DNA sequence: AAAAAGACT
DNA sequence: GGAAAAAT
């Protein structure tokens, strides 16, 4: 089936009709058998089916760098004084006096017990967990049925937040049928609520891409259940994401000359604007919005950058005007680059960190809003992220034009694809139509690069790219 | 105008 | 996307 050849639904409504089967929770918590333990301060303590539940989550992560983490322990003591009784929490004054050891041989033996299940016992219940995929896994829509990406609801556990996240090790409780909000049309066969329980609400909102959604008890953010990346609704948005990058190509020349001029400006917020835009163009940086200090980890993007984050050198490693970026981005991954800049920029940068304490911001009169509000005036649909998608793709066009040998053989061209793929992260940002434009200009089978799963997401690109598709 | 809340690499 | 479980 092809959706790119059919008529496109304009801005507003995201689906004409929708009827989904509903979600799937974690099969009601299975209790601990008689033989398992819990040794406390010399003696032994007993556990309630609520505290016994939370117990199994710390068992599932004993020899992890998380247990030897101070903040993680601090939050497990707090969130645990809630998940038990008053008599149980009466004696307990230190976690250091606990032993999860008997549950640790158990958890480990339980992992190896599936490695003991036969070439028939591994299909007895393994076919049953696939009976779900057929029932609750697909959902009807406008044309045909689309596959749902994550029908199985987030099972309760702990928070595996990155780096030095202040809310790691908190009770991420079990989602009950009453926290759920179902979304589908008011002329459809609505999902029957699990025996005895109600839903939170039901909305017939056709302006959204989601089917089901609940709220996270930890941070207060809403988590959704959407479709498979194969879908019209999940694909047309990525098609549009690349189409947005296409409409940029010509207007780029003007943007660079535009901000390059804004360097020798007369005002604060204006001179500030341009510098940032230079980094997001060159460095391939992210924006970094207003973060909640005390809610999340201390990461920084471009707008959220601080004084302490940049070190500036006039002459370094034979190069003039160098800026040394030292910070932790998304997923707490440290970004380090000794990047050489232009004269005017270095000079502009100097002027910011001019009587300022290290703990304060770098970009005084500037945030993401002012950045994106500017970018919108310049073009329709243009946002800070578009640069990461533009730069990364236009490279591949110029790379996939010279690195391929004409009178070459088999892999002497695929050795050039990975060479261009090395020229920087793979999965996103790159336009599949450039990769497919090259596969017909020269003639390389798609099954060799992209597997069955990947040939599912780029399905639109396969059927709409020829031997001369220039970006 | 700014904050919060919603949604969709 | 990243981590981690599952497919001689």
């Amino acid at each position: 089936w092809k959706w790119w050849e059919e008529e496109r639904y304009p801005e507003g409504i995201k689906w004409k009709f929708l009827e989904h089967k509903g979600p799937v929770f974690a099969p009601p918590y299975e209790p601990l058998p008689e033989n398992v333990k819990f040794y406390y301060d010399g003696k032994v303590m007993k556990l309630s089916p609520k505290a016994e539940e939370v117990a199994t989550f710390f068992a599932k992560m004993l020899d992890h760098e998380y247990t030897t983490k101070e903040i993680f322990r601090k939050n497990f003591f707090k969130d645990w004084r809630k998940e038990m009784t008053n008599e149980e929490k009466n004696i307990i004054t230190n976690l250091s006096k606990c032993d999860f050891t008997q549950m640790s041989q158990y958890f480990k033996a339980q992992t190896e017990a599936r490695k003991q299940m036969s070439k028939e016992e591994k299909l007895k219940i393994k076919e049953e967990n696939e009976k779900l995929l057929k029932e609750y896994g697909f959902c009807i829509m406008d044309n045909h049925k689309e596959r749902i990406a994550n029908f199985k609801i987030e099972p309760p556990g702990l928070f595996r937040g990155r780096g030095n996240h202040p809310k790691m090790g908190m009770l991420k409780r079990r989602i009950m049928p009453e926290d759920i909000i179902i979304n589908c049309s008011k002329d459809a066969k609505v999902p029957s609520p699990p025996p005895g329980h109600k839903w939170k609400e039901v909305r017939h909102d056709n302006k959204v891409t989601w089917l089901v959604s609940w709220t996270e008890n930890i941070q207060g953010s809403i988590k959704y259940i959407m479709l498979n990346p194969s879908s019209r609704i999940k694909g047309e948005k990525d098609w549009q994401k690349y189409e947005t990058a296409r409409r940029l190509k010509k207007c780029v020349d003007k943007i660079r000359n535009q901000y390059r001029e804004d360097w020798k400006s007369k005002e604060m917020k204006v001179r500030q604007r341009a510098v940032a835009l230079y980094f997001i163009d060159k460095l391939a940086l992210r924006a970094g919005n207003e973060k909640e200090e005390g809610e999340t980890a201390d990461t920084v993007g471009c707008c959220s950058l601080r004084v302490e984050h940049i070190n500036l050198h006039p002459e370094l490693d034979g190069q003039e005007y160098v800026v040394e970026f030292d910070f932790l981005g998304k997923d707490s991954i440290r970004y380090y680059n000794k990047v050489p800049v232009e004269k005017r920029v270095f000079k502009n940068l100097q002027l910011f960190m001019e009587n300022k304490q290290p703990e304060d911001d770098l970009f005084d009169r500037l945030n993401t809003g002012i950045l994106n509000k500017h970018l919108q005036d310049l073009m329709e649909g243009l946002t800070a992220k578009v640069f990461r998608t533009y730069n990364a793709s236009i490279t591949l066009q110029q790379q996939l034009k010279e690195l391929t040998a004409p009178d070459e053989n088999i892999p002497a061209k695929i050795l050039s694809y990975n060479r261009a793929n090395r020229a920087v992260s793979k999965l996103n940002y790159l336009d599949p139509r450039i990769t497919v434009a090259w596969c017909k200009k020269w003639g390389v089978p798609i099954e060799k690069i992209y597997n069955k799963t990947q040939r599912e997401k780029f399905a639109w690109a396969i059927d709409m790219a020829d031997e001369d598709y220039e970006f």
